């Protein structure tokens, strides 16, 4: 309670994999002939992120060499990483062979059980009210190499003597050699961590193989006799990193004014870029001989799957104020404390340790300044409502030793509350109408609203709206999502729907269907909600999809949607938001 | 008793691995002609690992930038191993030969007692009230790897002179070489620690073999002629690590949200893979001559021997509070104190410093909430029940300084308590009647209820089930256990065996039985219960089982029984848990 | 006296090698031909360890994160280790040749004086109350490997002109090579610190000749020229860790529950793997020429000498509540304290500062518990004995600031004794038979008792037995002890003996002598006992055992041996321990 404040929670990121999503064809040279299976068995993602907010300073403090600003803060780390990421328990293969006959071309394959090209994770934030301060890993390596240059030569001589029949023979023969060579020493990693620095609002790590990155590399054998068949593949390259288990671990600090205003979106975009393995052997024909050489396919196909989450910030959170509230409790009462209103207006109401607009600051110079809108102060000249801050000797408060009585610096008289309607005053000592007794305890403003599930994909341009008067949402839907809105002319995405509508008042629960769509690309197909009598509604279709995944959205209990988040391009919706309260 | 506090406790698993269990055909190329032994001597499994259950903050800390959690923690460390796990004092081998003659075929064998291909260690939360936090060894290795490239040149002359009786000859030579070398350096162990994410309920760790995993890499010979019979096996690349001695070390640590409730079971399965080593030499028949060529043979049999434990986390546990409690002790009785029943309504019981429900965490504002359920206060409005936690005055406390009186901050009255009933109620001053005299003391609701063991396996789903004041286990049985429950229509399990009944009253003991089934895979296959009476009853049979376990579970002198946890698939059953809690 | 107590102390472990045990054959080739030497000068054991007791936690401390539990600590450390272990000063060899005529065969032989093929410590629990927890080393080395993958090319041209009298001549020439290699770097030590994990109630640690562990490898000579006659060995790779000096280091630390009750025996089994070195000369006899190769000769003799000691540890002793007991002493008398019996009955004797029956542990209640049994404490509502622990406010006592007055928290009356009688009471005030005053000071109930000597060998089944009350050893003995017992019926060992009895009274020392027995193994082979008045009996026979060692054990005045101790399988006993009062 000397200390600065934070606001912390962690961020869940799920998501099952299906064995539809994990799956390619079984072959890259024979593709329509030799069928499917899926890569990998029960791959999934399984992450926690950490995330702080605080001020840069302590409420009040004067000439520190750090920066007023306002801080959010996202990390896995040490401290906090979930389960991580899978694909594989083990790695198997498949082999293949040419339906037809072979002189001169390739007539063996094998595909491999898949593995992670890359993990990777983006860090995007909505608007331009905050800036990217620092990461961990800072940036990219600039590696260090070391160069051998070396050179020498040899003076040599040699002298012989034969002895034969045909008669004796002797030799004296010399040498003088020059010798130089270049080394060049460095240093790889199976994974490597790639930064990519988007812009001020985006950056994003990748860990992407490097050593053994390619299918070609994966190789221990490169030739050998016809008669010879056997995977030519040294899966023990392969690290239990690339399937078994991987964890990522990174710090994003984004920063914003020390006056921002108004909010701004954090979006955490965490996936796997699945890979399968493809090589080859290739029948080789010249007249004299015959041999098999082995390959790598490298231009074979890979699945992106992205599990994405988003918080909100709210730059006028208590927090940021870096200080730490109390309240201000008329304690004639038992219980009621000083609350204020948007205009300032102050009135008696029942206390509730949570609600911001209970909670003051008391600084450095005695002033109760409002927690909720620091630019306001408990002002003794004028108790019917919170004034602008300043210098004023009325706004400043000290409280008298070993006492309840709150007195006012300026005129040294005390805070008294009517008993009955708890209206503020000024008073020298009590009276049977006013109370002198004032109670103050710190109070908990730091806690965190949970964040809803994005349903879908975070891609195309992003959209924001309030929910309407009518508490109904719009949509155009058909074999897909074509778009939605808070109004008729408000809708954001394509053309092509029938025009719908769906009340929001009541909703129990929302279900997302998406994946990749048979027309093109990746879309949200359908939604569908259920209300709290149990009746049902959907817009879109279950059916024009493929890769499906299915995104699910439990209300908690009695809350109303505010706010639309909406990811869609010109054609079609890609993602949607239900913002809560 | 500032700080935060923690239950902590061991959980000792031992298992001793029987003969039988060790024991696999003395050839792999003769399997059926050459018998069997033992390749194991004494083989065991002993670790201790240490489990501590803490919120991540303590009571009423506000805004720390540590997220608000329920947090478990499971780990063998360097406080805490056990004894290890154990195969063998040394290794030896046996020799066996071809019974028949041979040309061009495998004619020798040795067969190397076994060793541990892995240790494994499995973690697994039985809901998803609990997921994964963080672990040691946080992920599997990113190795580094050095390269070298290497490239250069050699010039040379070389002046020659002969003289001989045919006459003088001369020559001058010149060469130019180029050469051009690719270096690759990494590491290896002789374990590597293998990491499984499978999902955010769910982690493993196994220590496989990596350097000298095959019994080709154990081969110091690869060629002979036929005279030469040898070991062809350098038996000192088998590490102590390998079969003499091994302990794990590793940490888990799973959280729960601030607000979960309700239960958890953590399962912790620990299992060595036994492997015998095979190789065999290969005569070898061309025209021209004969030799002998070395091998190992890697797809032969393996066997893994598992020992499980699981304790049982209540998220409504006091230590989840994060706060130290302490009781209200009426003072005018020698051994009275304020207790809670489960409607909050307020008696006066005798102290018991290890119940709950007389424990209160005396909090920042001075409020007395009740640690087995924190939504309740004691209130000086309504003293004969807890009532809702709030910013009433009347639910703050403060003590008289130097006296034995709690006063109610509100009204200034102290509480008292009546001298023969013990009902509370707020007092100006003591009387005939009423006593003001309250003391309070710290109190020890952290200790760890002691968990009973699996017997079987933790296959399959796991049910849970009460056992009724009828203290009967109804029970489906034939060769096998074919389900298990509390009541004749609630068995768990698989439809086949006879219905039979056991009583639970009075059980000193109930040793399982379990193994390999004659009909398929793992099962448990027989209960025997010993009561103190002296009796025994058996269900199920022993008969159809090879590779058998027994599991013994001795009972306290008078425990009942009070649930059943039953772990089995849709055909049988695999393992139960009797909960004496 | 703020801190958590211990039980320490130090163990000897003293056992002079006699020439016999450290003798062996002059040679392996002719056994019988050559004659024998000592192979050691002086050997000898002389090691240190140190003991610790302690509880886990401090008493009544609550919620740490440190499970409660009983802590045996055994170690040799830097701070602790003895002299250490010796074989030799320096090592010499002795030269032996064929005494016949050598064309194809051995025909020289050099044996080297002897070195440790390996040190041994063995740590074993007598029973299953304790379980190993921690050990230091942790474990066996994973040993970690660098692998170097190297390839490269050549590409050479060679440019020649020869001018002769036959004529010139010009060769223009060209050559591609291709090579590839492969590297395995690692570590290996003198010796090897090899870690057995038998079960959770034994582990040993092996210093193992690793390098050098053969007679093979000592070999710096591989071929010669049969004129030559030279040792074949580099003494050199011999180190003075090997004979000279051995000092092991380890930690092994046992736990028991914190409930445990009863003892258990821990038993440390020191050792010296004594091992001459067989090297020898082959002439070799092929047509043409011949030669001479050198060998190492591995399946040669070795002896372990063994010098084992144990201790006992009581899990009830006072040291394992982890509080520091006080005393309480009716000041009246010159001389006398609280003390309480068997049934908790309290009398006041004659204060003894180390009498745990005098001592109570104070504690964060007031209450006085009783060292000896913490079930008991003192109440102030029955001061005629201690009442069962609970939270009676009548077992509270707190001293009244500045007086030697202790209070009863109920009452607030003062303890009172009787100045004649000592009889505790509860007073208002002090009278002509009464006094109020108490005085209290620390007690030093942490010394260690003594522990008795080991005859003979540990190995068999240990087996205890209290000394019945007709006071008799009884004994089976023949070539050598057969079996022992405290009764004829209750023999533990084998059969064939003749039955005698020894009487155990008035014994001031016991003298076994045992070793290699003539007809099979190690056994205890005869007894000793001498009386106070000086008369001597013997049982078994000093006669049929090779390589005998004598250990004597002087009683302490006037001590009744009570326990006895016994090694044996099921035909001899190998050791035997009388344990005193």
């Amino acid at each position: 309670t000397n200390t600065l404040p934070h606001v912390a929670f962690y961020i869940s990121v799920n998501r099952a994999i299906s064995d539809e999503e994990c799956t390619f064809n079984n072959s890259w040279l024979w593709k329509n002939e030799k069928g499917s299976r899926p890569f990998c068995k029960d791959a999934n993602i399984s992450l926690i992120y950490r995330v702080n907010l605080e001020r840069s300073l302590q409420y009040g403090i004067v000439g520190s060499a750090t920066p007023d600003a306002k801080i959010v803060r996202i990390s896995l780390d040490d401290d906090s990483t979930g389960a991580g990421i899978h694909l594989n328990d083990q790695l198997g293969y498949r082999q293949f062979g040419a339906s037809y006959t072979t002189l001169d071309a390739y007539f063996r394959e094998w595909s491999t059980d898949a593995i992670a090209q890359d993990y990777r994770f983006v860090f995007n934030a909505s608007n331009n009210k905050a800036q990217i301060l620092k990461t961990f890993p800072v940036d990219n390596i600039n590696e260090k190499f070391e160069r051998k240059e070396v050179s020498g030569f040899e003076l040599g001589v040699t002298g012989g003597v034969e002895v034969s029949g045909d008669g004796p023979k002797a030799k004296l023969e010399a040498r003088a050699s020059y010798t130089q060579s270049r080394w060049l020493t460095y240093n790889t990693q199976d994974y490597r961590i790639e930064r990519n620095a988007k812009n001020a609002q985006a950056v994003s790590f990748t860990w992407n193989r490097q050593q053994y990155a390619t299918a070609e590399s994966l190789l221990n054998r490169s030739t050998d006799a016809l008669w010879v068949n056997t995977y030519p593949v040294d899966v023990n390259r392969i690290s239990p990193l690339s399937y078994a288990s991987f964890v990522p671990k990174m710090d994003v600090i984004y920063k914003a004014s020390a006056t921002e205003t108004g909010s701004t979106d954090f979006i955490i975009d965490s996936s796997v870029n699945i890979r399968p393995i493809y090589n080859g052997a290739y029948k080789h024909y010249y007249v004299v001989g015959a041999h098999q050489s082995y390959h790598g396919f490298e231009d074979t196909p890979r699945r992106r799957i992205t599990k994405s989450a988003s918080f909100t910030v709210d730059w006028d959170h208590p927090v940021f104020t870096g200080g730490r509230p109390v309240n201000l409790q008329l304690a004639s009462f038992n219980n009621r404390c000083i609350q204020v209103d948007a205009q300032g207006r102050l009135t008696a109401n029942m206390c509730d340790s949570q609600q911001s607009a209970q909670s003051f600051i008391y600084d450095q110079l005695g002033r109760y300044v409002s927690a909720s809108n620091t630019k306001l102060c408990l002002d003794g000249a004028a108790l019917d409502a919170l004034q602008p801050c300043n210098q004023n000797l009325t706004q400043r408060w000290e409280w008298r030793k070993g006492t309840d009585e709150l007195t006012n610096v300026y005129s040294g008289e005390s805070l008294g509350h009517d008993k009955q309607t708890g209206e503020l005053g000024l008073y020298a000592s009590s009276n049977d109408a006013v109370s002198l007794r004032t109670i103050t305890a710190y109070t908990d403003v730091f806690n965190a609203q949970e964040s809803s599930p994005i349903l879908g994909y975070t891609q195309g341009k992003m959209n924001q709206q309030r929910v309407g008067q009518d508490n109904r949402l719009y949509v155009r839907a058909g074999a897909a999502i074509d778009a939605l809105g808070s109004a008729s002319d408000l809708l954001v995405g394509g053309n092509g729907g029938s025009l719908s509508s769906v009340d929001l008042s009541g909703v129990k629960s929302i279900t997302a269907t998406s994946g990749d769509f048979q027309y093109g690309g990746q879309q949200l197909v359908a939604l569908t909600f259920t209300y709290q009598d149990g009746r049902q509604q959907t817009v879109g279709s279950k059916a024009y999809v493929t890769n499906a995944h299915e995104d699910r959205f439990d209300l908690p209990d009695a809350a109303k949607i505010t706010q639309l988040k909406i990811w869609a391009d010109d054609w079609l919706v890609k993602g949607v938001q239900f913002d809560l309260n």
